[PDB]
Parts: structure tokens; C-alpha cells; sequence
């Protein structure tokens, strides 16, 4: 089997994908957030308390007559940028692009922090790192992956996000059309649960690449690329006015400016992220300061390859025995 859908961003700066994805019988449809840097498929609901509800769109299971409830099963969740739900546990079928799953831990949320209550685009996140990081207790539950994996044609899915467009997530296959050149292999280590790998340096536009090994995780659930300081200095010191703002949290830079790009190896491939993918725009309605879309991973204790680098590539999350991630460009 396969299974393909399209993914598209919420909002002008591309701050977060979403896919549509059937739950239940009849389908009850929700617009998930594909998270590869999380392993929980959780739902806002009829169960989440009303006041955290702002327009997002719920699973009802009750009107689901393939949901079943997961006996004692609870499961709660903190994200990198302190953001948290939690609830019970529905089994149900959920499918995805075609692709369907019987018997998928659905999460649903009992309580969202206020960050996913005044996101009303977003009705959930749908994990698909390992499963050792999934948080049901207290029988850990798989992810839609893990549990379409044996079906589908090729144990794998490819991420394929937009810049300020829809992109797609494939199934069980390698769409060679959707990507130039060849697809370039890395190794992963999954002892985080986390699709992490070493790339083996970085440009500033059209600088010298600087060989150095950069451990970090594909993440598509963080919008932003996070690097170490050393790497973020040289990247933001080519943009004139650019400065780290405390205040901001993070570097900002002239909107009049003209961000040069930024290049990541893959082995000895090489991945071009374009200037503009790294501009967030202005830091609040009106000001002529931006927000940088490369930023510093000192303090978060990992470097994410969130989707500001994605999006410039086709990636290959290959779920074979021995995983391993694939770059192309695009």
C-alpha cells in the first residue's frame, strides 16, 4: 500500500504544515500537524475542555463507530518551546492520503496549552518520530508509521514541504519526479527516538563551505532551523544591522535586507537553503525588524533541522531495520 497527501501552511510565514487526515466511521476529517520530532498522534475533541477550544475542529469518538476507548490509557506531552496537552486514548482507523490504519492510538486532548488554543488552524499533531518517544501510559502506543509500515510497498515516507506553497507527504514510496538529481543517504541514530543524523558542514551564500560534523534531528513540527551559535554568528554577521535581541528571543534583522542563503551538507551533497526561506517577517505588526530564520540551538541541548531546511529538500525517512534519512534538492 501507499498513501499520499498534501501539506500545507497555516499561515503567510509557513509556520507550520498542515494535512488533512480521516478519523473514525464515518471520517471525521482534522487537519493534523506532521510531526517528525514527536511520536504522539493526539486530537482536540468533544473531550477538551471547551474554554481551550478556539475554532480548531474536533473528533468526536462517540460518533465514531470504530472508536473504541483505550482502557486506563492517559498520555501528556511537553514540547521544546514549553507548549503541552494531554487526555485519554481512543483506538480508531485513521487514514492518511489513501493509506489506512485500523487500530491507531488516537490521543484525545483533555487539556492544550494556550499556544494550540489560539492556533485554530491546527487540530492536532500526528507524530511520526520513533515510538519509544510516544507518551501513552501506561502501554506505549506506535505511531501511524510504525503501524502502516509492514503494509506499505517500501517501509518509508518522504516529507516534500513548500516554500509559501502546498507540498506533499508520501507513503510507501519514492516519488522520483518530485525531486533533481539523486537522493543523497545518511546515517541515523535513533537512540533519542528522533530521526537524527550528522551533516557534514555549512555555507553562507556564496562562502567556502566549512566542513564540520553538525548532529541534529529532522524535525518538520519546528518551524525553524537551529543550529550552534558558532555557525548562526557567521550566518547572521553577512546581514547588515542583524543583532541577537534578548528581548526578541532570538536574532532579528532589517526587513530591507536581502538574507543571502544558507547551504548544509548531507555526505558530500549539499543542500542551498534560499535567503528568503529565512525571513520571518516582521517581529510584530508594522515593525521593520524581522525575524530570523536561523537561530541558535545553545539552551535547546539538540540542533534541529526544522522546516526552514526541509522545505529546501526532499527528505527520505527511511524506516528500513536500520533507518536512515535522504536528501535531495528540489
Amino acid at each position: 500500500s501507499t498513501g499520499s497527501a498534501t501539506t500545507t501552511p497555516i499561515d503567510s510565514l509557513d509556520d507550520a504544515y498542515i494535512t488533512p487526515v480521516q478519523i473514525g466511521t464515518p471520517a471525521q476529517t482534522l487537519n493534523l500537524d506532521f510531526d517528525t520530532g514527536s511520536s504522539d498522534l493526539w486530537v482536540f475533541s468533544s473531550e477538551t475542555t471547551a474554554s481551550e477550544v478556539d475554532g480548531q475542529t474536533i473528533y468526536t469518538p462517540s460518533k465514531s463507530t470504530t472508536a473504541k476507548l483505550l482502557s486506563g490509557a492517559t498520555w501528556s506531552i511537553s514540547y521544546g518551546d514549553g507548549s503541552s496537552s494531554s487526555g485519554d486514548v481512543y483506538t480508531d482507523t485513521v487514514s492518511v492520503g489513501g493509506l489506512t490504519v485500523t487500530g491507531q492510538a488516537v490521543e484525545s486532548a483533555k487539556k492544550v496549552s494556550s499556544s494550540f488554543t489560539e492556533d485554530s488552524t491546527i487540530d492536532g499533531l500526528l507524530g511520526l518520530a520513533f515510538s519509544t518517544l510516544n507518551t501513552v501510559s501506561p502501554t506505549q502506543q506506535k505511531t501511524f508509521f510504525d503501524n502502516a509500515k509492514a503494509s506499505l510497498d517500501s517501509p518509508v515516507f518522504t516529507a516534500d514541504l513548500g516554500y509559501h506553497a502546498p507540498g506533499t507527504y508520501n507513503f510507501g514510496f519514492i516519488d522520483t519526479t518530485a525531486y533533481t538529481g539523486s537522493i543523497t543517504y545518511t546515517a541515523v541514530s535513533t537512540k533519542q527516538g528522533f530521526w537524527e543524523w550528522t551533516s557534514t558542514g555549512y555555507a553562507v551564500g556564496s562562502g567556502t563551505f566549512k566542513s564540520t560534523s553538525i548532529d541534529g534531528i529532522a524535525d518538520t513540527g519546528t518551524t525553524l532551523l537551529y543550529l550552534p551559535a558558532t555557525v548562526v554568528s557567521a550566518y547572521w554577521a553577512q546581514v547588515s544591522g542583524a543583532k541577537s535581541s534578548s528581548s526578541v528571543g532570538g536574532y532579528v534583522f532589517p526587513c530591507s535586507a536581502t538574507l543571502p542563503s544558507f547551504t548544509f551538507g548531507v555526505g558530500s551533497a549539499r543542500i542551498v537553503i534560499p535567503g528568503d526561506y529565512i525571513d520571518f517577517g516582521p517581529i510584530s505588526t508594522g515593525s521593520s525588524s524581522c525575524f530570523g530564520g536561523i537561530q541558535s540551538s545553545a539552551g535547546i541541548g539538540i540542533n534541529i533541522f526544522g522546516d526552514v531546511a526541509l522545505k529546501a529538500a526532499f527528505v527520505v525517512f527511511n524506516g528500513a531495520t536500520t533507518p536512515t534519512l535522504g536528501f535531495a534538492s528540489k
